[PDB]
């Protein structure tokens, strides 16, 4: 719960980036429109979410960081660098929804989606990522882990951006083939295009800014963090179908988007040739009747029980993780996240 | 023409770079598909153009650094940080010509535009962008100028995005208004989403790579640099509709577009209040007969006349320019761009 003791002095230093950021038409006037469509983009983008991926940093940054060492300024920088990891995900979400042409985000409508944005918001997205690296200058150009912080960042993205290609690579448009939908394929997308940027990189932020630039470290706690990822991507894939609109925040398009989801995977190895056959003629198709098929099929083979059956073992198993792995970092930084995620 | 010279070993490198990239699948079979993808990517909009900007590195690289510190471990450095001049540009180009509804480039079809690719290519441009900083790592990760070239890069790329961000609010979609169609906002798009990326950010890279990290230097440099892609920028404007289609490898969409063009704040300077109501009802629409009427009415102007008389003042400028700032650089540096993107 060290979250929401951290959330309110983070919503509000959003200010002081959005101003910060905006402080660059003090020099130049004539990119008075640019900085004006940044704000509007930031804004409508960067707001609306829990942030605990943000918030992430902050917390893990006060249990790492002995607390002689935690003055204002670090403080501050420790903000600043959440707010990093949260511009990092509003570029790629944004990017996101187009690709898999979703309507809503947060219970609103998509960036994209808005009335005389469009197409236009690929270059929006392209200046949100911009403004990670800004940031990470104006605030820590001074400090040592200043070159981690941007290699971690820029990394975090290509591995996000690689599994991004795996995502759409298994989902091919208004092509069908369940083969391709494998366990393994499926534990590769979720590892790359959303367990290191989610859980390594605030982790990882906040260790190299307390000094613990280790390989051992990393990878160790790279161990823990990457598991609860694969975790998540499955709630959220599971979610997209059987979640609650009113607290998902966004409406499901795997099943239309023809994705390599952890629900059609699970499907197709608890299937009968009939089943199978049912679900190859209605996935990866906008019609609504198609995909309220598929989802009767998904019922009737008691995946949404099978998935709070793995939600436990997982759960179990991520413990079991930290047990082995947390030391010597304080148990409570893993605890923290998983105690978030899961229930 | 010390171009030439270099041009073959230049192309040839890129081999070993789509090898170095592709190397990291070696140790995560898991991202083959990927990796493979990437690689189509880098083919197909790396490679195809002339490449003055990234062979510009190379170039200005032996021009500075002094031939006795020019191993081959530095030209093979110089040869990677000017295919990151390239990527960066197949980064933007690629997202553009989706923003801009383009049709071709280099004489092909838009990578948008083929098929099965779509507004997946939006990752597609991510990706490329990725990799300028994995070659950066694996090249010059141990030598002094590392950060420098790190920074001028996003650097570049933010500016550039900024630029990018003036030429799509300047140019809304079926929303004409020639009004905001004035000198100094066309003067600002162009300094931003060109001069930039296009000029600076080559000579800037060579002279980071040479040791030269003076501010008074840069900014000098700086002012040749961004005057001269103020120029190009217009010829760009000029051949958009203008050019040899069997010369610019890409067809025009400007008008249709509603872009702020040279052309059309030159037309709205010297045009009558008839002429500008007829500029008013076909410009920013796909009709071909109206783009042909604007186009009509550019010629009555004298407008591609008007042009070569700009190209002419513009040399003289940008060698009056030379005069006074290229030292202590060699002039010869700002003598080969002049010579050829002039006539
Ligand atoms: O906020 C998120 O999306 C996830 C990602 C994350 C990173 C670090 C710490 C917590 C969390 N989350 C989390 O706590 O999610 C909980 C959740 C998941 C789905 C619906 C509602 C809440
Ligand atoms: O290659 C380019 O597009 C431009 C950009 C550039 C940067 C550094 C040095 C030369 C050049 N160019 C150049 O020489 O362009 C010449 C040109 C322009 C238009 C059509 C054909 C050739
Ligand atoms: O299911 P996706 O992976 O598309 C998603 O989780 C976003 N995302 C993107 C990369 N990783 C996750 P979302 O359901 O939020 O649209
Ligand atoms: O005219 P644009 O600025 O769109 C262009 O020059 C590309 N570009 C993008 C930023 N700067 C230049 P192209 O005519 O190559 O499509
Ligand atoms: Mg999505
Ligand atoms: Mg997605
Ligand atoms: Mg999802
Ligand atoms: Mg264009
Ligand atoms: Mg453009
Ligand atoms: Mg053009």
């Amino acid at each position: 719960d060290v979250y929401a003791q951290e959330k309110q002095d983070f919503v509000q230093h959003f200010s002081q980036i959005v101003r910060v950021l905006t402080e660059d038409e003090m020099g130049h006037p004539e990119i008075g429109d640019a900085i004006a469509r940044l704000k509007e983009v930031l804004e409508y983008n960067a707001i609306g979410g829990k942030y605990n991926r943000g918030l992430t940093v902050v917390v893990a940054f006060r249990e790492l960081v002995e607390p002689r060492k935690q003055d204002a300024d670090s403080l501050q920088r420790a903000w600043t660098v959440g707010w990093c990891v949260e511009l990092l995900q509003a570029f790629f979400l944004v990017a996101d929804d187009i690709m898999d042409s979703s309507l809503t985000r947060r219970g609103q409508i998509c960036w994209y989606q808005k009335p005389g944005v469009g197409l236009d918001a690929i270059n929006d997205a392209n200046l949100l990522e911009a403004c990670i690296y800004r940031l990470l200058k104006l605030y820590c150009r001074e400090q040592p882990y200043y070159l981690n912080l941007i290699e971690l960042f820029l990394q975090s993205s290509y591995q996000t951006e690689i599994g991004q290609t795996l995502d759409l690579l298994t989902a091919p448009q208004g092509n069908v083939d369940l083969v391709r939908f494998t366990e393994k394929r499926y534990k590769s997308i979720v590892k790359y295009k959303t367990a290191f940027y989610s859980f390594y990189l605030p982790i990882a932020a906040a260790m190299y800014m307390a000094g613990i630039d280790g390989e051992k470290e990393h990878a160790n706690a790279k161990k823990i963090l990457l598991e609860m990822g694969e975790f998540f991507q499955i709630q959220d894939d599971y979610l997209d179908l059987f979640g609650d609109p009113s607290v998902t925040g966004k409406i499901g398009t795997d099943i239309q988007d023809n994705k390599c989801s952890w629900l059609v995977v699970q499907c197709l190895q608890r299937a009968t040739p009939e089943q199978y056959q049912i679900l190859k003629e209605n996935y990866g198709q906008k019609e609504a009747e198609k995909v309220a098929r598929v989802k009767a099929l998904y019922e009737e083979l008691d995946l949404p029980a099978v998935f709070l059956q793995y939600e436990e073992d997982s759960y179990s198993h991520i413990m079991a993780l930290i047990e082995q792995y947390a030391a010597p970092l304080p148990p409570a930084v893993f605890l923290g996240l998983a105690r978030k995620i899961y229930k």
